[PDB]
């Protein structure tokens, strides 16, 4: 319902374009993994992480050029993690989709590493790098797929739900605030109190929004462990839990706060 | 048949120490993934990688305290790689596998990220995430493992075969060797080329002599390539190529020199 729905596009094109520059480094294109990478990866989807990084950054200080290293290198983790999700093992060139995961992984890393930044980003190149392997390992979107596992057959309380997609959604989505505060050194940590309350809050919307975009279309849902206005009364808490925490930044905090309306006011 | 048969013990218990304290950093124990980690990390092999980051470092005056990261961190990609190596898409509680091998990746740049370094070794740690990141993604360990995949069915070039062993086995332990030199700083990077060529030759002479052990203990192999002398004079020629590159190297070089003949002289 925002101006997000649109927003999304104009970043989503730089992301593409750069996540390009990377993969065109490159040797042996010809080769198929280096195919099933440049598709698993420029298909993707609205890239809400790499869009992240980007206003956060802006609303910091950042010029575009001093944050599509974090926005490409997310973006990386992001796709490998679906293609890693897609596969015969877990949802029941199979095995050049498993490489093609642990590729895109690797290349998240070389990005981070070898990217440019500005100078106050350089500052946090090594903090980035130990951002991004916390929230993707078995500290985050690992221990969280990792429990999404036994809960795949019984159904769950509501705790476990929510420790699930926290970890699991969670993780990776406060990685991406975080990268794109990071970038713009010192002063952007120093905002990550505040950036971190809003990403969990955000995170955890997205995945409650989600089952009520399910059930309002027509296991352990938000809607089955709370109904339908149960849940609606849970992800309009959040949007206040969000907003109530930028409150706390002393910057522009209109693209972050639009970006939580969208999360839950979204047709998607 | 060199007194690295035993030295390599000396320091896999080290590795398996360290490697401890860091799985025991991981919250949720209890949960299986975190256990697969556990095995599919604490089982692992002779360490060979580990133990070239040792030596080498120590050879350039480096404290083991300094070189606990590295070791640790290489040691992990390594374990991740074999995991994913045993997969029935692969090959031919799985999908544990799966995530164990993507959770032990990660872990890897954890180490890199958050362990201590000397304060040469700060100076370079944003070197060696570079250089882990591109020994093991579509560059190094994928592309080789890529290709490994195309040449399961046909028999190949030499070349070929050598490009494959290269990026799949060269990539990794070529990457130990540079952490170990790029824990004592800018004076460890400056030995990386001739380091690099004793690498190379030792990574590479090792595959050949395998190949040799599997034919003299009773597809496109070494010796079907060459002949069993044939080979034997490759790998010969490999440990001539490997000290002869130790020579340009100003330091104690005789723990790696005696590394690359028990590669050869192996009964293993």
């Amino acid at each position: 319902h925002h101006h997000s729905l649109e927003a999304l596009s104009s970043y989503q094109q730089r992301n593409n374009q750069q996540l390009d520059q990377w993969l065109n480094r490159i040797p042996f294109q010809t080769l198929p993994l280096i195919e099933a990478m440049r598709y698993g990866l420029l298909l993707g989807g609205k890239r809400a992480r790499p869009y992240l990084v980007y206003i956060t950054g802006q609303m910091l200080g950042c010029e575009l050029s001093d944050l599509d290293t974090p926005a490409s290198a997310v973006e990386c983790i992001h796709a490998y993690s679906l293609i890693h999700d897609d596969l015969p093992a877990m949802d029941d060139d199979e095995a050049t989709a498993i490489l093609t995961g642990d590729a895109l992984q690797t290349l998240a890393f070389t990005i981070l590493a070898e990217g440019d930044l500005s100078a106050a980003g350089e500052t946090q190149r090594v903090a980035m790098l130990q951002a991004l392997a916390e929230a993707s390992g078995a500290q985050g979107m690992c221990l969280g797929q990792a429990l999404d596992l036994a809960a795949e057959n019984r159904l769950i309380s509501l705790e476990e739900l929510e420790t699930i997609h926290r970890n699991k959604t969670g993780a990776l989505m406060r990685c991406a605030i975080r990268l794109g505060a990071l970038a713009a050194g010192e002063k952007g940590r120093a905002m990550l109190p505040h950036l971190d309350r809003y990403a969990e809050a955000v995170g955890l919307a997205f995945q409650v929004q989600d089952d009520i975009l399910d059930i309002i279309s027509d296991k352990s849902t938000y809607p089955a462990l709370l109904g339908l206005e149960g849940a609606q009364q849970k992800a309009h808490t959040l949007l206040q839990e969000a907003l109530l925490a930028l409150e706390a930044i002393p910057y522009n905090t209109e693209h972050l706060e639009e970006f939580a309306r969208y999360v839950v006011e979204r047709k998607n």
